[PDB]
């Protein structure tokens, strides 16, 4: 199932019963989750406006709130509905660094709270969050959804479509590979991975990720 706004600005794709994908308009992915205490996003949008639809769009359809979001990393496509969340009263989660990289280029803050490995439970959902080191940039995490065995990679895994690693200049390429290996040797098991841009895959994006930093 497959539902769009207004215009073709914000798409929502179900994954399962319970998760969806989020795309916005270039296209930028993240995670609608439907648990029994509200909504969770992985990820805001590029800006205030569209991460205001994106949350009247799901509130509507679900019948809930967003509670909660997960920023993967602190550029304009992921931190730029900030100030919405935190108007809107919604927990804006984080690591320290993309907190503080958030603070460094002008945007309000998130919380800081999410460590190297931070374990969360909203209702019944589990979600964890993993940072595997530096590579599209400094402060980049995953997140991992151990009931499904879905990956959201973000902007550290490349969709089948991407065929460079775009905007480097925030990036660590020699790192990014040893990076990728730490997401590979964690999760040895992946059904789904979300990629920061482009169309859902497999492991096989983290392999497509490798080879485009050669
Ligand atoms: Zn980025
Ligand atoms: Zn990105």
């Amino acid at each position: 199932t497959v539902i769009k706004n207004e215009t073709g600005t914000i798409s929502i794709s179900q994954l399962n019963k319970n998760v969806w994908v989020h795309t916005e308009l270039v296209p930028s992915n993240g995670l609608v989750l439907n648990t029994s205490k509200g909504l969770v996003l992985v990820d805001s949008s590029w800006d205030d406006k569209l991460t205001k639809e994106l949350i009247e769009m799901v509130e509507k359809k679900f019948q809930k709130r967003v509670t909660d979001v997960i920023i993967t990393h602190a550029h304009a496509d992921r931190i730029g509905g900030i100030k919405t969340l935190k108007e809107r009263g919604i927990k804006a989660h984080s690591t320290a660094l993309t907190a503080e990289l958030a603070k460094k280029n002008g945007y309000e803050e998130p919380l800081g709270d999410l460590q190297t490995v931070t374990n969360l439970k909203f209702g019944n959902m589990k979600v964890e969050t993993f940072y595997p080191g530096k590579g599209h940039t400094e402060d980049n995490i995953v997140v991992w959804l151990p009931q499904y065995n879905i990956l959201v990679g973000g902007c550290l895994v490349k969709s089948t479509s991407a065929k460079d690693l775009g905007n480097v200049a925030d990036a660590y390429v020699n790192e990014w590979s040893t990076s990728i290996e730490n997401v590979l040797k964690r999760y040895r098991n992946i059904n789904a991975v979300v990629p920061g841009h482009g169309e859902v895959g497999d492991k096989g994006l983290l392999l497509h990720t490798l080879d485009l930093l050669k």
